[PDB]
């Protein structure tokens, strides 16, 4: 037995075979599909994930994410927020990589990067709950927040949604600057917009800012379109939050993982009685979403375990199609098993 | 950047480079010195580990076990226990593997076989902790469980007191037969012995079983040696227990990590008010352990992530004097950070 590890090389390549659409448009479907299993009972939410505050450079987290599929095997994303990354080392801000392990076992059976699969399921997230709850003829995207996850944000949405332009803002002007040049291969004209205006004129927004904590709302409490749908994507410390408190308290809010989202969401500026139907449960049983188009909801989106499992499920389907990745003994495997020692 | 990687033939090379006594004693001294740190309050205990349990073929549990030296790095273990892995796979029931990340970015830095680091480092905490607990003319050990962890259980402790003999008992026949040819590099002569054997005769004693949740004790209650140190090594599963409930209300209890011990060591048997100061305060201040040599006492083993770390670190520095590994690209460091799709 050896571990089978995808490099950044073997993940590059599963990309640029299938394409960015088409790999963007597998984790949308197998998302939505695995989604509407949790609703209909047949699997779980993943555990709360775990993680640890680091103060320096600026304040950030290194988090932990398991999510079992059990008799068969164990996931477990490690992921860092380092928002000083980009300006300080070139660095991304989210790094982390993705594990697979043996249930029956507990081997290590595969290991990959985690920053292009982490930046593929968020923004397939947004695109299943912008289908169910985005008007589907919605032409105006807003992005408060012109980084990484940006640009699968603009990409996935694109897929899903007639989009024809995006309005964006950042606080920092080489980063809003840059973005058009970013998102030029989706087809979708990008102009920079002040967050005003940006809530006045988009269909929908996605915000997914590295604000400190304390230091929102991003986008401001004024008159937004009546059918407007926000993907509230930013969040890694506890009392981070993106969006203005007067707005969440008039919209449908569904969260990827209530217990989560009421932690480090922008649930954690409501009271759990006003949380609507999760995610999963639109998926099974879309009942809950029916009319919430026409009306401002917010999706709330913190990340969770299963959606890392997912996305590298289809990651793996097409990397063994390929034969592509190395095998690595990594771990100590003694001819006789009593015996730590025997170096066989 | 690229992520140093420590397989099965670099941890071999190690030790067949170092050796094992001294590749032993390296761990025993690095652990001494940062539990003493703890004790001190320069150091600070890992967080709680999270665990899944898992009921086929055999219950058994999947654990992540998280320290971080602040502004260092990150260590995080992840290992299973499958205790039909030997009998069903040939394969050892303790499987697992440790990562290093930067603390200021979150890179992953290096990956290495956790399966020798873990039987090392757990003989090394027994060996300090009885080094601090047990008589110093201490001539017999008992062994309770012939597995992995046994082998090294019997390594450490007699490079800490002056063994002559080992009284061992596993319930499995070719187990205890085969003790001794693993243990023959020690020197020490090991005779099979039943449990109220080992109970009677010991000077200190090692549980280290894949016994059952709800089938201990693994010794019986009865004449023990007033001096006794127990290593009560073995833990999985909540409800895992080895030692008689009235021998331990008798003890002096010291735990390594009491919050974990309170969940799945032997002091789940007990109240929180009733434990001692935990290894670490022993550790910085042996006038609490000495007047306790000479009465029952019981080292409360759980294991915890900064033991790994700990461990990590010497087979690092012995791996880079030999430029042993391998360099593997596995993070994506896209060439503009803001973009995750910029694949190198
Ligand atoms: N929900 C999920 O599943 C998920 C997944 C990955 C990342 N995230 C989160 O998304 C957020 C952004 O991640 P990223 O990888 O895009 O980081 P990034 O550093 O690449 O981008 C963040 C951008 O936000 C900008 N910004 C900071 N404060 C702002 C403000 N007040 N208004 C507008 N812009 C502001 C920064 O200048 C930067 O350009 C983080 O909180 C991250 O933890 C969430
Ligand atoms: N405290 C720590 O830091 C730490 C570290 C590693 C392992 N462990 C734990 O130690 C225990 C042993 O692990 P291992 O790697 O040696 O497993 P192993 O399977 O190699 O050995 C366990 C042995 O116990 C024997 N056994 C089972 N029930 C018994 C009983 N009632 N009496 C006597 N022997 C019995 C089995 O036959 C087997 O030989 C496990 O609970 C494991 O999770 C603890
Ligand atoms: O699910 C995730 O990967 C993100 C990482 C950053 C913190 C919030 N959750
Ligand atoms: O600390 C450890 O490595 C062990 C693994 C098995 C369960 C108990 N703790
Ligand atoms: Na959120
Ligand atoms: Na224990």
């Amino acid at each position: 037995m050896e571990t089978w590890v995808l490099g950044r090389r073997d993940v590059a390549e599963v990309v640029a075979a299938v394409g960015r659409d088409e790999l963007m448009r597998r984790i949308i479907d197998r998302l939505t599909g695995g989604l509407a299993e949790i609703g209909r009972g047949e699997r779980h939410l993943s555990p709360l994930r775990g993680g640890l505050e680091r103060s320096e450079p600026v304040p950030g987290i290194w988090e932990w994410m398991p999510h079992r599929e059990p008799g068969d095997h164990i996931t477990l994303k490690t992921v860092g927020y380092s928002p000083a990354n980009p300006a300080r080392f070139g660095l991304p801000t989210i790094l982390g990589t993705v594990a697979r392990y043996d249930d029956t076992t507990g081997a290590l059976t595969a290991l990959m990067d985690g920053v292009l699969l982490t930046a593929l399921r968020t923004g397939a997230a947004s695109a299943v709950a912008s289908r169910l709850l985005a008007r589907p003829d919605s032409h105006t995207l807003g992005l408060i927040g012109t980084g990484a996850q940006a640009v699968t944000q603009l990409h996935a949405l694109s897929l899903v949604l007639p989009l024809q332009r995006a309005l964006v803002w950042d606080t920092d002007p080489a980063h809003r600057e840059s973005f058009a040049r970013r998102a030029a291969f989706t087809g979708v004209s990008v102009e920079i917009a002040e967050p005003a205006r940006i809530a006045a004129e988009a269909d929908v927004i996605s915000t997914a800012t590295s604000v400190a904590v304390g230091q929102g709302p991003v986008l401001p409490d004024t008159g937004v379109r009546e059918h407007l749908h926000i993907n509230a994507v930013g969040a890694d410390l506890v009392g981070k939050t993106e969006l203005p408190l007067g707005l969440l308290e008039r919209a449908f809010v569904t969260a990827d993982h209530p217990e989560q989202a009421l932690r480090e969401g922008e649930c954690q500026q409501l009271s759990a009685d006003r949380l609507g139907p999760q995610l999963a449960h639109l998926c099974a049983d879309p009942a809950a979403a029916a009319g919430r188009q026409d009306t401002l909801s917010v999706f709330d989106s913190t990340g969770f375990a299963f959606e890392d499992a997912l996305a590298m499920e289809v990651f793996l389907e097409a990397a063994a199609e390929r034969d592509l990745g190395i095998r690595v003994g990594i771990e100590h495997h003694p001819g006789d098993a009593l015996d730590p020692y025997a170096l066989q």
